[PDB]
């Protein structure tokens, strides 16, 4: 048989410290192919060494297709290939995109959707799943308005990096994290989750009135922020994202603004999970 391994790089479509995503095709068909720098090996190996464990399918998680190491001169070649989502990220989204209530609640049920999937550990199935570093740049917009999931680099299963510091929880930030214990993780992407849920939930109009895009915290720690910047306002006074008054005359954006609440809760256990979302969201309008 013949094995047409090609794929065709085409145009990138990200570059960070750590690697960069390119558009390519394969057999005719667009593919996203991000290729690892050497200092993010790590990541790689993560991610192939779960889809190794359990190959996940689920519309609201990154479709996986590939994992190839190549060996070079004096180097080895690491990319992870997955499906394409033209829309890119929802970070990027959501910088010039409103929303209305029914494509906001479409966006946050389908995220909550996919973490409550990697969460419930499956018999027969799959392991438990903690992604530890949930945000918008990591969540991608398909053309049906639903999201899904992408980057299990950082991801635990259950049967060098840290998450962004902008979304650490509190526990992570003050270090009491029991770090044994599996249940702390999916509790500190809960935490995450609100974030998210507030960013999306700004863009949302109701009145004629949105918010513009801007990540958790724009107001009180700088771009980049350091673990003690992040230290000071999460864990020492306690700040918590703001809550326009605006959203008070709208049953939408009441109701997401309760949800958010209960992410956010300074006691890990007292935070909802990812299934009880799931199921007030489906009760929103
Ligand atoms: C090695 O590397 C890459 C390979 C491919 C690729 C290309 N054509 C065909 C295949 C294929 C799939 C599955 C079977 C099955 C058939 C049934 N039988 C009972 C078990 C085996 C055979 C062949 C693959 C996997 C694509 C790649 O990238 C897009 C590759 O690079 C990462
Ligand atoms: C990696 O990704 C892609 C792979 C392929 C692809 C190419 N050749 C052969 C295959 C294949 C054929 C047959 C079996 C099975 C069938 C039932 N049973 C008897 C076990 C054996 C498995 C695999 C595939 C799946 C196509 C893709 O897209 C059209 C891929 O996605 C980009
Ligand atoms: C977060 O993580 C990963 C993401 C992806 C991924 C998959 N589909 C699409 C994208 C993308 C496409 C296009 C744009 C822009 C460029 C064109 N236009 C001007 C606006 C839109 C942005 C983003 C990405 C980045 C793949 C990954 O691995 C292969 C990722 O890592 C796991």
């Amino acid at each position: 048989r013949t094995v047409a391994r090609d794929i065709t790089l085409l145009e990138c479509v990200g570059k960070g410290r750590y690697g960069e995503v390119w558009r390519g095709s394969w057999q005719g068909e667009n593919v996203a192919v991000k290729i690892f720098s050497s200092r993010d090996e790590k990541s790689w190996f993560r991610e192939t060494e779960l889809y190794n464990t359990v190959m996940l399918r689920h519309e609201n998680i990154l479709g996986f297709i590939a994992s190839d190491m190549t060996s070079r001169h004096s180097s080895t070649q690491l990319w992870l290939i997955t499906h394409y989502h033209e829309m890119g990220s929802l970070y990027d989204y959501l910088q010039l995109t409103t929303l209305d209530t029914v494509s906001c609640l479409r966006i946050v049920l389908s995220i909550a959707s996919g973490l409550a999937h990697l969460h419930i550990e499956i018999f027969g199935g799959k392991p438990a799943i903690a992604h530890r570093d949930l945000k918008s740049k990591n969540i991608l917009v398909k053309k049906n308005g639903q999201c899904c999931i992408a980057d299990l680099g950082l991801a635990v299963m259950h049967s060098p990096r840290v998450g962004t510091k902008r979304y650490m929880a509190p526990e992570v930030l003050d270090e009491t994290i029991q770090v044994d214990c599996f249940d702390s993780y999916k509790r500190v992407d809960i935490w995450a989750f609100g974030l998210v849920l507030w960013e999306v939930a700004r863009r949302m109009v109701s009145n004629g009135i949105v918010e513009d895009y801007k990540p958790p915290f724009y107001d009180v720690v700088p771009n980049d922020p350091s673990f003690e910047d992040m230290r000071k306002v999460v864990c020492v006074d306690q700040q918590r994202p703001n809550i326009p008054n605006r959203w008070f005359s709208d049953p939408t954006l009441t109701s997401l603004a309760k949800l958010m609440k209960e992410c956010w809760y300074q006691n890990p256990s007292a935070r909802l999970t990812a299934l009880r979302i799931k199921k007030t969201l489906t009760k929103i309008d």
